[PDB]
């Protein structure tokens, strides 16, 4: 490519990478946000709060696009994996999910950052740091947050907890 | 489900498939978009028109699980297979392309209303026929319109044609 | 911690170290700003310059705090210790001081942005970079200004100095 | 001082000693606010609720060092004890350990108020009641009002407890 | 410098290399865009863009010669050299010319960020990041992005391409 | 060139020769205004006032090369040599340099235009006039009038000077 410069293949190859995680926790997160708009389960705010996770996860894909094309890299996409279950148990099990989910997301944008430094790409280590890493840390504090609470509250078991959770905290 | 009623398992199944065909067409415009932006294509308009394509289909795919919610049925969701290619070679290609994926699409949203009419499933006829039908037509016309001048311009070899049609018809 | 993740407990402590280092520059401003307003100095427009950089110091603790809560670490707070001084002599030895101390302060946040990277903690070091280095650098070359203007104004003894330099620049 | 007039030594060292007092208390409510926002407690109302409360002790610790300089006092600062616990253990528990913070503070000011009645002193008798001594009042009223309905509500094994009293009463 | 901290005689030397190489820059940018309005050339909107790139390549220069000063080193000017070319040929040959020239520019800032890091001065490592290094990725990719379109069109032989690439593209 | 009348290329030669002094003064200029900006000097308003002095001149140059292009003339660029210094001394010698620096690139101007009356260019003559020629005698006037004022006030030896200069005239 005529714009590329101090771009590795390998760095090329792990953005590749990086594209399909974000677009597969899109898609669990999207797998969540419908489960709780079933009628036996119901809890709207839950709902409308893993459609915004994944509407989130989706612009980072994209920007991670941009980034390729940017550099001169050249976008291969990959399936895109279902989740691990459609059935997501429950407010608090989900919310559980989603925090391991971020924490793999967050492993994988940190080896990304290593990768850039080993390389010597300053670029695309501030590009992680500028638009991932922090955004990411403040969505696993989020989920702690509220796993917590959830605990706290009795959920799942306790029938009042995740309706109380749905209305308060993610309304 | 204490709110099913009429929904026959089989259109419930159906569901789920169109579901996975409307992400996956999503999937291949959201392919396309990204093509156009590569420093070697850099049809900025082509790009847009690809990416709201692509939005689109994602909303037709949740509003079919959406439907499926609202019906008693249970979203079963599949992998996303990735498009046929990275490469679409030019804007003539993709459109192309875009109106061999809406045909097919079109014809599995035409097998899934004839499945509501052989089980007398009037309500899922009319969303069909309400939400994906016309829509479906009104694109693939579009597409018509735009492979036609394309193909007259001279696209892809003529090199004003995808440039001039780029900022003109998808400006 | 649930959330803790790629958080070196070295880095955990420092943080802790810097909190009460920012609540200490915070102190002595404070100390600073009301020397200002005794009957016998009487620079308004100092005493709000110092407050000012008091309440900075103090955002900037409060910012490191929120950090350890968000990367999962554990407050831990320690005595606030008294300023070397409640007497600061005058304007131009109360800018000296400051000087002095933001320059502490800056090798500090460097020696923590120097463990960041050791740990290969890159949310930690662009955490520094983005709300502390550059700030650091702004507040110590202004107050390096200042001193040049008042050493050259004549201060302390030319009884015009820090009077007319409390009513132009500071005001 | 040129200024002094009516000043006893002994209140001017009492007011010194006062300024200590409310930047503690500041420093126990900043504790207390950054316990709240820790990621396995998450009761963010709580949190802003002591932040509130240790930004009006900071205004008071500075309104009485303004009185020094305004009495032709001298400001004399000492250390800031950190506070008892990094750990406050529950909401309840730390709204009885500001209680007890603010009765401990009213009896300093109402100590000094008697010293300022002893000295003759009735410009800071006036200060004190006007600006401390019902503020005091207020505070200490509604941190029991807070105290009363955790305990009756079940705080801290009840698990709805300081959930629904951070989103209620706080909120 | 009493301002000065953790900053390399080296790092000074090599930003003063950088400000000479931005102002060149911007003196070849500045050159092409009055190529683009002799009256054997007239390509207005080729004249403004390369204008706007002679416009940022001095705000860069400026902001590098504000950071000199910021951390205590010492402005050191050379002669800015006059650009390779006055006749810059023709719209494609400037695009490509201003390609060539970024890169240049981008791999002296990339070895700038590499001799920040190695002297361990992270605030200009960030200063590069924040301000240089994605703002070259960008015009480099846009310049691609052009010297493609033009290439395409058949400039600078076919009589329509530049004259609508201005009209259109730059327009 | 198509458009060329009454333009000798003696003028053209020498408008070239202008643009490369009108471009110097501007650097000239820049130097000096990141002089006033060193930490220690810090004079904020003469840094200002010299970079205005600097864009004036690039206006002035650019008008130039604009005045080249008009007539058919082609742009001939000459490095732009540095600054004679790039230590400024003080806020006088800075003035009295720059109102040397503007004496000579007035007689450089009144040498183009007796050589556009010599050649009978009455359209070179008015450009000058209207132009350059009164922007000229108004700011060596004006410098002028400022060294005037330094040099009664006790630049550069005298501490309030340059300071009080800075912020009454050059505020
Ligand atoms: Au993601
Ligand atoms: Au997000
Ligand atoms: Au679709
Ligand atoms: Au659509
Ligand atoms: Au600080
Ligand atoms: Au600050
Ligand atoms: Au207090
Ligand atoms: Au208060
Ligand atoms: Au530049
Ligand atoms: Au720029
Ligand atoms: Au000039
Ligand atoms: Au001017």
């Amino acid at each position: 490519s005529r714009v590329r410069q101090n771009f590795h293949p390998d760095s090329e190859a792990a953005i590749n990478r990086q594209i399909n995680l974000c677009l597969y926790a899109s898609y669990v997160y999207l797998s969540m946000a419908y489960y709780f708009s079933r009628d036996d389960v119901a809890l709207n705010n839950f709902s409308r709060y893993f459609l915004h996770q994944s509407r989130c996860c989706t612009e980072h894909a994209e920007k991670l696009m941009r980034l390729q094309n940017q550099r001169g890299g050249r976008i291969r996409l990959q399936d895109i994996k279902k989740p691990e279950q459609d059935d997501w148990e429950s407010g608090l099990h989900a919310m559980e999910g989603a925090l391991l989910l971020e924490k793999n997301v967050n492993q994988s944008l940190l080896e990304l950052h290593a990768l850039a430094s080993d390389k010597g790409d300053p670029h695309l280590g501030d590009f992680l740091e500028t638009y991932y890493l922090n955004e990411q840390v403040k969505s696993i504090k989020e989920l702690g947050d509220h796993v917590h609470n959830l605990v706290k509250m009795g959920a799942p078991d306790a029938g009042l907890a995740e309706y109380l959770f749905d209305t308060h905290t993610l309304g």
